[PDB]
């Protein structure tokens, strides 16, 4: 018997016979495929059965007609009111507010659909379904389908076609109006070569995709660009004669690009322009206030000048946005009409300032110069507030004239955000008001106020040196100012980290506080969740409130709790003597003889679960998750149907048999069977017990296959353990209604058949086996076994068939095979349906296409789309009637969507819910426990919303199918393949909520076109919430790294200034003896104290935003480790010990986010090492020149970043694997061998030149002698040293290369060997010559080496960029030179690293310790080869002993290169060399001069 909720009622308007005739009529008179008509007829009736199972059929049909075409929710009405009768701006106006006109048409539409007959509505819905089920891959472009549907309906509703009596040929709709569009889509890629298709290589800015292809149908002036074959526009023809000529149009003169994304940094200035306005514009005022050194009017005038900057960003953003949209495409006049209103505000804000600034000096105008400057400070505060609110894409729009288009993007498909009202609307303002209040309040007292003394000191004090030779002392006189500039600049980036710092705190405080105020899970009443289980199971899993005959509320709970436990036992998770204490036992009544129900001892108040196993983990969560409020479920006779999708490219259905044993000692450990036995050694015993009991053969082989496949990672386990929905639905049905059992008691087969029939009508499984036609003969047997095991599965695959005639592409179908179909002699089943596609439906590279070709067969109302590896245990598979109630449609009352009056302000179902994610974060003794809970909460709140925006689990099919698909992938767009659907269903109108009582079971997109639609149009609270989660987290990790390279550049300048000064001794209590006791000195102690207050605040932002993830990634073990650490540090150094222990976290994180030395070192060089060395030399110079106390907190961090990958290797430190690794390293080193274009050159040259000038300036000043009291004609001429020590090694390399080329002209291994040998030695010797030139002074030599390295790097980069921007011998010279120079660095830098491990090998036994530590870290299927005989042992010892001598000789050479000048610095006691006229005092003039010219001396000049 057929669909029983529509066909078996006496109130349905139309019968199935009158429904099938309509589907046959349209097929006959339009040419739809016969197998697609038979498919959509079943999909339309299943969808009408379920929705009519909880209401009346007369209302079910109306609700279906109001959700596909015609209601306020349907996408067709929204397209009709926006691209067929204009009226796009009147929709944006209404949304902002929350004869022609708008009501005069909305009322007409609403009163026209109200007088339709039930037999006339079916004809409307079927026409949409038949088009949607056949237009392949045009489903990604929703609007094309609406246009085609309108054309077809117009043709069918004209009286002319009625007289014609010959029907269109079959397969016409596909070969005539759908195939040209697909041919256009495919040809934008995949150029044809001689025989096949290959990926055409072209710039990713001339490739139109689906987003550009469907965007043409949003405007009436976009629809009017369709040109036919002959040349005329398509609008000329009448409405009725427009469908026939729809195959003549050429889709190549009609489609354009419409976004055209540019460079990356040009997008961030115009998308998030409300973050650069409320930070920079206030950082200006804060400093301009307390900086009098550049009266009282000038103070307010210079503070109010910060309203000009708050408008300059708003001008430079509109100017950048001018280069995204096309020229004349709708939404361009608004840019030009807004650029001329921004200039007026800029002019007004800059006007009176020019007056007040330069018209005040000692004239009679003080009366009218303070009033004009006090009002500008209040005008330039209105501008800052008005530009931090009021989205960029929507301001100055009320005042605009009619024009044509008022907005820049469509306000009905790009901006329809759900209002989010209720209580969250009020709790969303508070979170941001408090955050910004706290940030702006404490960022002024601890970051800007204590910086007003160094500003006054450093801006006035002047130096006295001799100076250089080409520019005298003009550069050494203004040093303090150069230091002050860098100090402010590096404190402008630390102003952006603070606001992300406060967002973490104020978002955890609210979560904890509200979860306490709601009283859910207060403290931890652990013996309460188990205490009251039955009352919760009787009201949250059974729908008894509408079942009546209230009787025996314990037998039902008994049945449910017995089944849930017996299943766990059957999975071999509990012992047989263990389940007896954990089950509802029934015992006969000794009083009379009747029956009695008992309860478990576990369950009223002893190894209840074995050693905190998976059984404990599951029964804990199941009982703990019923506390949270859960909506009341419906009876199992009224729940809607649903479906499960799963893709499959190439996975393993089963373990085979050769793969289970194989060979043992050729990989890790032994055979996989014994591996699994060792991993889980109790259920193997349960399995063998059951096998013996059954045996009380190949089938044993099959059972072993099954037992292995349920473990490891296959596709059979997902299907086997994910089909528990069927068992749950049968169990709930039989438990709920007992009368059905008694009517035919004694017929177990009949009862089973009834239950199966009911549970087969409410759950469908669908797996999309792509490329099933070309499986191997062994691989197809597993697929054939799946259908035999479960005779209700459904598979969809891509068939194929030879072309009709030679020369054309083959025709490929799309087929579905069930498990109840009859088998053929070929060994394959007859497909139930076969729909012809229009070509290879795979053009991308993701899984989107595979999900798309099989989305036709999705019968139901909701979809759970899963991955290829899921668990979904049975206990969490029982509350499926409650998670489907999040889609709040099950308990409502229908209100006849079409009705007179009731305008669109007082409706309720306006924003339906689209996606429903699942709960993804899986979890003084009392004080320690509370602190641990708070730390876990803080760790969760980091990803409480970060990874939870659009991760989809359930999908509203009706909503997310008529507009786009379930997910999209293309070469053009690139979001995440998984975050696109959730971020695109939010700005079409839908909502996104998520349940928290369900276990799931599991930048390059800054250039997207949806960040542009979101960050330019969202309201303020929503924009801040969106920004500080996805883009803000990625953009924060770039500021932390950028604010640690600006610090090393100011430390060098500020420590090269404290090394040549007297410093005016200063006490930090009350140093107001304003005589500056060393008399004549200049005090820099407050400036030097700034370093102490920066290291303190750069580690707070580290111990709150990077350490809490150690809990997440170390929750494996560490409770006992923490207990042991507390025991071993109960009376230790306390804070000092904790601080020193706060260094292993960086190493752990680095190694976790991170083996031969060659590969290990080459994988990290260029990302953490090449920067580490250059940032370590600078720190060494800084810590040698002045040695501030809080500077060794950087040494640990920089030393634990380049030593982490080399400490967590399995076997490295023993004695000889090290030397074999060294052998391999040496061999590899010997044979290693490694305005449209003005942005490429400046992308990587400007920051590499500023960083070089910053070091050159610091190097010149330390040589420029100060306080020396000499004559003018001394100077130092220190510039020439840099030129000598920079370009000379390049000259030597080039000369050697030329000489060796000539010698080859008149066995290249020796060539390379000698070249490398001289290249290393030249750099090592010119390291020494720079030390010699500075008269053997270490401190003023380190800064000479660093600047030489920087200048060489700059030269190489610029030369490479030039030689590739703009001759072949020149190329083969420059490339070789660059490689030969970089080889010396690659030979020195790593080789030093490998020397520092020398003292860590002399330990008599270290490998045992290291192995113990790494094994505690994790075991990984260990292995140890005992393959050792005399011959190779002798060879091993020979080679190991032979290379140790070279390893301890290179170390001696390096040590003798350093100790030499350190002992040769004593014998020499005079100046070295005397020259004149441009090289005078070339080496370094002073040998015994002093720089302490302080004391009673009253007036001296010493120029
Ligand atoms: O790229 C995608 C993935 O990015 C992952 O995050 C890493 C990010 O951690 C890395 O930044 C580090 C810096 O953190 C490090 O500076 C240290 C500070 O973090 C700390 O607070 O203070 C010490 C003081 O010594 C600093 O050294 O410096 C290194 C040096 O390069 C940076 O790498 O940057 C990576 C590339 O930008 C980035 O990938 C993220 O966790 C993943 O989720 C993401 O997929
Ligand atoms: C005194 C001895 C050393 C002489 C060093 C000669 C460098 C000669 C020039 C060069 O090689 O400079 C850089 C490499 O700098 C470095 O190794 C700096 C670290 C040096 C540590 C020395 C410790 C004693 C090239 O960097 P890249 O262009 O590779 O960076 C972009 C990514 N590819
Ligand atoms: C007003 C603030 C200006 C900030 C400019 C920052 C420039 C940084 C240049 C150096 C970056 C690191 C180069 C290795
Ligand atoms: C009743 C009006 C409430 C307005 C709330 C605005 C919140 C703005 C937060 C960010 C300010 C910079
Ligand atoms: C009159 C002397 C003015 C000197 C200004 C120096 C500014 C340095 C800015 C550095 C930014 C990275
Ligand atoms: C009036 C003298 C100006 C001297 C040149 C200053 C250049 C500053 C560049 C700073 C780079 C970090
Ligand atoms: C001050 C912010 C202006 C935009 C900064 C962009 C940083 C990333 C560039 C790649
Ligand atoms: C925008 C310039 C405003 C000039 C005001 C002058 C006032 C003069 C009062 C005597
Ligand atoms: C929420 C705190 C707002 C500012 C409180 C007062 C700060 C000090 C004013 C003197
Ligand atoms: C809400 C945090 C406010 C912090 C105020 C810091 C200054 C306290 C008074 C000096
Ligand atoms: C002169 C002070 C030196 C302090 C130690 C510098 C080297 C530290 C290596 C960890
Ligand atoms: C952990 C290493 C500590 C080194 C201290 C160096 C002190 C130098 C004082 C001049
Ligand atoms: C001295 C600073 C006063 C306040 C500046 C404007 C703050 C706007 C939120
Ligand atoms: C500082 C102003 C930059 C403006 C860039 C305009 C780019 C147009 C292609
Ligand atoms: C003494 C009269 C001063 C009036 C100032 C008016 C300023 C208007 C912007
Ligand atoms: C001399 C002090 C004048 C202060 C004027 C304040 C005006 C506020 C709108
Ligand atoms: C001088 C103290 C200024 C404090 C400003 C607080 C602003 C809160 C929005
Ligand atoms: C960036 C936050 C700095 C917080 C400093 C607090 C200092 C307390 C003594
Ligand atoms: C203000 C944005 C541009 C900054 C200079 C160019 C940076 C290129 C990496
Ligand atoms: C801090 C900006 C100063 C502007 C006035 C300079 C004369
Ligand atoms: C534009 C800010 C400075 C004005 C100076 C006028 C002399
Ligand atoms: C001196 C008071 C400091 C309070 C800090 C609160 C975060
Ligand atoms: C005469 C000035 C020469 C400057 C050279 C800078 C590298
Ligand atoms: C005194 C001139 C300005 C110095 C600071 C610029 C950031
Ligand atoms: C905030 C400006 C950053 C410029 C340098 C980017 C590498
Ligand atoms: C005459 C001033 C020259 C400055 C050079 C800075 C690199």
């Amino acid at each position: 018997e057929p669909y029983p909720a529509w066909t078996a009622d006496s109130q349905s308007p139309v019968s199935i016979e009158q429904i099938e005739d309509i589907f046959i009529d349209l097929t006959n008179r339009l040419g739809f495929q016969r197998d697609s008509m038979r498919n959509m007829f079943d999909h339309f009736m299943v969808l009408l059965d379920s929705r009519s199972s909880r209401m009346s059929p007369d209302q079910a049909l109306l609700s279906l007609h109001a959700d596909y075409i015609g209601g306020d929710t349907a996408n067709y009405k929204k397209w009709y009111f926006a691209a067929q009768l204009d009226m796009d701006d009147e929709i944006g106006f209404r949304n902002m507010s929350l004869d022609n006109s708008l009501e005069a048409a909305d009322f007409r539409w609403k009163a026209k659909m109200n007088q339709l007959s039930p037999l006339e509505r079916v004809r409307h819905i079927a026409l949409y379904l038949l088009c949607w089920g056949e237009a392949n891959q045009v489903r990604f472009t929703a609007e094309c389908l609406c246009f085609i549907y309108k054309c077809a309906l117009d043709y069918l509703d004209s009286p002319l076609c009625q007289q014609r009596q010959e029907p269109m040929p079959e397969g016409d709709f596909l070969n005539r109006v759908i195939t040209p569009i697909y041919h256009f889509i495919r040809n934008q890629v995949y150029e044809i070569v001689d025989g096949r298709f290959v990926k055409r290589e072209r710039d990713h800015n001339k490739i139109v995709g689906y987003d550009d292809l469907n965007q043409l149908f949003w405007y009436p002036e976009g629809i009017a660009k369709i040109v036919l074959e002959d040349g005329t526009k398509l609008i000329e023809l009448p409405l009725e004669e427009r469908y026939l000529r729809l195959g003549d149009v050429v889709w190549d003169d009609v489609f354009f690009k419409t976004y055209k994304e540019t460079r990356t940094w040009l997008h961030l200035v115009t998308n998030f322009n409300r973050i650069w306005v409320m930070h920079i514009s206030i950082f200006w005022m804060y400093f301009a206030y307390n900086s009098p050194t550049f009266l009282a009017a000038y103070k307010w005038a210079s503070c109010a000048l910060g309203g000009t900057v708050a408008s300059l960003i708003q001008i430079v953003a509109t100017l950048c946005e001018w280069s995204f949209v096309p020229r004349k495409w709708a939404g361009a006049q608004h840019l030009s009409r807004r650029f001329w209103f921004l200039c007026i505000i800029f002019g007004i804000n800059l006007g009176p300032i020019i007056f007040v600034f330069a018209y005040d000096k000692d004239t009679v105008y003080s009366t009218a110069a303070h009033v004009v400057a006090a009002v500008m400070f209040f005008v330039a505060v209105a501008t800052i507030i008005f530009f931090s609110i009021m989205p960029l894409g929507g301001l100055f729009t009320s005042y605009m004239k009619k024009s044509t288009r008022r907005y820049v993007a469509s306000q009905t498909f790009t901006a329809a955000f759900a209002p989010l009202h209720g209580l969250d609307r009020w709790m969303s303002y508070l979170v941001w008001v408090t955050v910004f209040a706290a940030k702006y309040s404490e960022s002024y007292y601890f970051l800007v106020l204590p910086l007003r003394d160094p500003i006054r000191i450093l801006s006035t004090t002047a130096m006295r040196c001799t100076g250089e030779y080409w520019w005298g002392a003009v550069l050494c006189k203004v040093q303090p100012k150069i230091v002050l500039g860098l100090v402010i600049a590096t404190d402008f980036i630390l102003f952006f980290l603070d606001t992300y710092l406060w967002y973490i705190i104020v978002n955890t405080i609210f979560s904890v506080g509200k979860s306490f105020y709601l009283g859910i899970s207060i403290l931890t009443p652990w013996r309460n969740i188990f205490t009251r289980l039955p009352k919760r199971i009787y009201s949250k899993i059974l729908a008894t409130t509408d079942m009546e005959i209230k009787y025996k509320p314990k037998v039902l709970i008994s049945q449910v709790w017995n089944a849930i436990i017996i299943s766990m036992y059957r999975e071999h998770l509990l012992a047989i003597d263990h389940v007896q204490k954990l089950l509802y036992h029934q015992v006969p009544s000794e009083i009379e003889g009747k029956r009695t129900l008992r309860a478990p001892t576990f369950f009223v108040s002893t190894e209840f679960f074995p050693r905190d196993s998976e059984a404990e983990r599951r029964i804990s969560f199941f009982a703990q998750s019923l506390s949270t409020p859960i909506p009341e479920p419906l009876p199992v006779d009224n729940m809607p149907t649903f479906t499960v999708l799963t893709p499959h490219y190439a996975e393993r259905i089963l373990l085979s048999l050769r793969e289970i044993i194989r060979e043992d000692d050729q990989f890790s450990r032994v055979t996989l069977l014994e591996y699994l036995k060792q991993l889980h050694p109790v259920e193997w015993e349960c399995f063998v017990k059951d096998t013996k009991i059954l045996a009380e053969a190949p089938e044993y082989t099959l059972r072993t296959r099954i037992w292995a496949s349920l473990r490891s990672q296959t596709l059979y386990r997902t299907i086997s353990g994910f089909m528990n929905y069927s068992r749950a639905i049968k169990l709930l049905y039989r438990v709920e209604n007992p009368e059905i059992v008694q009517m035919f008691g004694g017929n177990a087969e009949g009862l089973e058949r009834e239950l199966e029939k009911m549970a087969r009508r409410k759950f469908k499984f669908l797996v999309s086996m792509q490329r099933l036609a070309k499986f191997k003969p062994h691989e197809l047997e597993n697929a054939e076994f799946l259908l035999r095991a479960y005779p209700d599965l459904q598979i969809a695959y891509l068939d194929e068939e030879p072309p009709l005639t030679e020369g054309e592409e083959p025709r490929i179908y799309s087929a579905l095979i069930d498990g109840h179909c009859e088998i053929l002699d070929n060994g394959r089943r007859r497909p139930k349906f076969r729909v012809q596609l229009s070509g290879n439906p795979i053009l991308g590279d993701g899984k989107s296409d595979n999900q798309n070709h099989a989305l036709i067969f999705y019968r139901g109302e909701y979809i759970q789309l899963i991955d290829a590896n899921q668990d979904n245990y049975l206990e969490e598979c029982l509350k499926i009637r409650s998670v489907l109630a999040e889609f709040e449609e099950l308990n409502v009352e229908q209100v006849n969507p079409y009705a007179p009056g009731l305008r669109y302000e007082e409706q309720t179902t306006n924003h339906p819910v689209a996606i429903v994610g699942a709960r993804e974060y899986i979890f003084v003794a009392a004080g320690k426990e509370q602190t641990f809970g708070t730390l876990f909460a803080r760790t969760l709140s980091q990803i409480g919303g970060k990874l939870h925006y659009g991760h989809p689990d359930f999908i509203n099919a009706t909503f997310m199918t008529t507009r786009g698909g379930v997910s999209k992938a293309q070469k053009g767009l690139h979001l995440n393949e998984d975050i696109y659907a959730g971020m695109n269903a939010m700005l079409r109108g839908g909502r996104i909520k998520h349940c928290e009582y369900y276990q799931c079971g599991k930048g390059e997109q800054m250039l997207s076109r949806e960040y542009y639609y979101l960050g330019t149009q969202l309201p303020v609270d929503r924009f801040l919430t969106f920004y500080y989660a996805h883009p803000g987290f990625h953009l924060n990790n770039l500021f932390i790294q950028l604010s640690l390279q600006m610090f090393m550049l100011t430390l060098v300048n500020l420590s090269s200034l404290a090394h040549e000064s007297i410093m005016c001794i200063y006490d930090r209590n009350k140093p107001k003896t304003d005589v500056l006791v060393p008399i004549g000195c200049y005090n820099f102690q407050p400036a030097v104290d700034w370093v102490r207050r920066y290291t303190l605040s750069i580690f707070i932002v580290f111990w709150i935003a990077f350490v809490p993830i150690v809990v997440q990634e170390l929750i494996e073990r560490g409770l006992w480790k923490a207990t042991q650490r507390f025991f071993c540090h109960l009376l230790s150094l306390s804070p000092m010990f904790e601080v020193f222990a706060g260094q292993i976290y960086s190493s752990a994180l680095l190694s976790d986010l991170a083996i031969p030395f060659s590969i290990l070192y080459s994988r990290f060089a260029g990302s953490a090492i090449y920067m580490g060395a250059r940032s370590m030399l600078m720190l060494l110079f800084g810590t040698v020149a002045h040695w501030q106390a809080p500077l060794l907190w950087f040494w640990a961090s920089l030393s634990s970043l380049i030593f982490a990958p080399f400490v967590f290797n399995p076997h490295q430190f023993a004695w000889e694997d090290f030397f074999l690794d060294y052998r391999d390293y040496i061999r590899w080193l010997s044979r290693g061998n490694n305005a449209h274009r003005t942005n490429l050159i400046m992308a990587e040259i400007i920051p590499c030149a500023i960083y070089a000038a910053g070091c050159f300036i610091a190097f010149t000043f330390i040589n420029a002698q100060t306080g020396v009291k000499t004559t003018d004609d001394d100077r130092v001429n220190s510039v020439l040293r840099i030129i000598i020590c920079t370009l000379a090694p390049i000259a030597v390399n080039l000369g050697v290369l030329f000489f060796c080329m000539g010698m080859s002209c008149c066995t290249g291994s020796v060539m390379a060997g000698i070249a490398h040998g001289v290249a290393v030695i030249v750099h090592i010797a010119f390291f020494i010559v720079m030390w010699v030139l500075e008269s053997f002074n270490f401190v003023r030599m380190l800064i000479g080496v660093v600047t030489c390295i920087q200048c060489q790097r700059l030269i190489f980069h610029c030369m490479t960029a030039l030689m590739l921007t703009r001759t072949q011998p020149s190329r083969e010279l420059t490339a070789k030179v660059i490689e030969l120079s970089e080889f010396a660095a690659d030979f020195v830098l790593g080789h030093v690293i490998l020397i520092c491990q020398l003292p860590l090998i002399i330990i008599p036994k270290i490998d045992k310790f290291h192995s113990i530590m790494l094994f505690w870290l994790k075991p990984s299927r260990q292995i140890r080869p005992p393959i050792y005989s005399l011959k190779q042992t002798r060879l091993r010892k020979r080679m190991v002993k032979k290379y140790c001598s070279l390893y301890f000789l290179v170390l001696a050479i390096f040590a003798g290169c350093i100790i030499g000048p350190a002992v040769a610095s004593a014998k020499i006691h005079k100046h070295i060399g005397d020259s004149l006229d441009g090289v005078v005092h070339n080496l370094f003039q002073p040998i015994n001069t002093t720089n302490n010219d302080t004391g009673s001396q009253m007036s001296t000049y010493q120029s």
